[PDB]
C-alpha cells in the first residue's frame, strides 16, 4: 500500500568521479596518511555500533540525530577511500567491475 | 611531453548506486541477505580495511608511490580498495543511508 | 637507563582491574564479544589519528612533546584494555596464546 | 558441579615485558628491526585487527559464542588475538611507551 516498503536506493549523483573532483577542490595527501585517516574514520563508525547489539533497534529506526551522525561517519570513510584510491591511480569504479568478472 | 602523461580519472560508471544494486543482486541471488546485518557488514568492512593496510604496512613514505608498485601489488591494491568500497556501500544501503547524498552534504 | 616496560601490572592484573571497574558499574551486559571487538576497533581508530599527521622521521614518537606522548600512552592503553577484555570474554588465555604462538 | 564453570584467568606469564623481549629477539633473529618503524607497526596492527574481525563478521553475539566455537575456530581466534597483542607491544616499545604503566596511569583517573 501507499504507507510502507518503498525500495531503498542511492541518489544518482555525485558519482565516484564527482566525489574525487570535489575532494581535490577542498602535502598531507600521501597514501599512508590517507590510509591512516580512513582507519580513524572507520573507528568513528565502529564507535556508533559498539554497544548496539541484537536486543536493540537497527539503524533505519535510529533517532534522526543518531542517523545524522551515521551519515557523517559513513561519508568520511567514503571520502578518504576515494582520495586514497585516486592518489593510488586506481580506477575505483572499474576495479569493482574488474572484480565481479 | 608525449610520454608519462595521464591525468588520472575515475571512469564515469559504475556509479555508487550501480555498485549497490550490483551487490544487492549478487547477494539476493545467493540468499546472502541473512548475513547482511549492519554489525556484520561493519565487521566485514573492518576485515577488508585490514587487508588494505597490509599492502602498505612495510611500504615507506619516501618510497616511489603505489602508482609505481609492481603489477602484482597493483592488482591486490585494486581488489582491496574495491573490497572496502563494496562493503561500505552494502553497509550504508542496509542502514538506508543515501551515501552519495551524504557526501555532498558532508 | 635502557627502555623497558615496567614489571607490572601484568595482563592478568589488567584483566582483573578492568573486570572490577566494570562490575562496580554493572557494565557486564556490555561485554559481549562483538561489542568489545567493535570498541577495540574504535580505539585503534583513535590511535591511528595520532599518526596520520606524521611521517616516520628518524626522531620518532619518543621525541614527541609531552601532550602528544600523554595522548599516545592513553590510546595505546585504551586498545590494550579492550583487547584484554575481549580475550577474557572469549576465555582465551592471552599470555599463553602468545608464547604458544612461537 | 565438576563439569560446570570455573573462574577465568590469564596465566601469570609471560608478562608484557616478557612479550616485548620475545618479539625483539624474533625481529633480531630475522633482521626486521629496519621495517619496524612506528607507522609500519600501526598499519600491521590494523591488519591483524582485520584478521580478528573476520572471525566474528558473520557470527551473531546471541549465538553459540567463542568459548563454545569449534576447536579449529578457537585456535584461529587465539592466533589472531595474539597477533594483535604482539604488534601492540611492538608499537608501544618502538615508541618508548611503558605500556603496563600507561594502564596504571589510566586507572588513576
Amino acid at each position: 500500500g501507499p504507507l510502507g516498503s518503498r525500495p531503498f536506493r542511492f541518489s544518482p549523483e555525485p558519482t565516484l568521479e564527482d566525489i574525487r573532483r570535489l575532494h581535490a577542490e577542498f602535502q598531507f595527501h600521501q597514501p599512508r596518511n590517507l590510509l591512516l585517516a580512513l582507519v580513524g574514520e572507520v573507528g568513528e563508525l565502529a564507535e556508533l555500533f559498539q554497544w548496539k547489539s541484537d536486543t536493540e533497534p537497527g539503524p533505519q529506526a535510529w533517532p534522526p540525530k543518531e542517523r545524522a551522525a551515521l551519515q557523517e561517519e559513513l561519508s568520511d570513510v567514503l571520502i578518504y577511500l576515494v582520495a586514497l584510491a585516486a592518489r593510488c591511480h586506481v580506477d575505483l569504479p572499474q576495479a569493482v567491475i574488474s572484480k565481479m568478472d
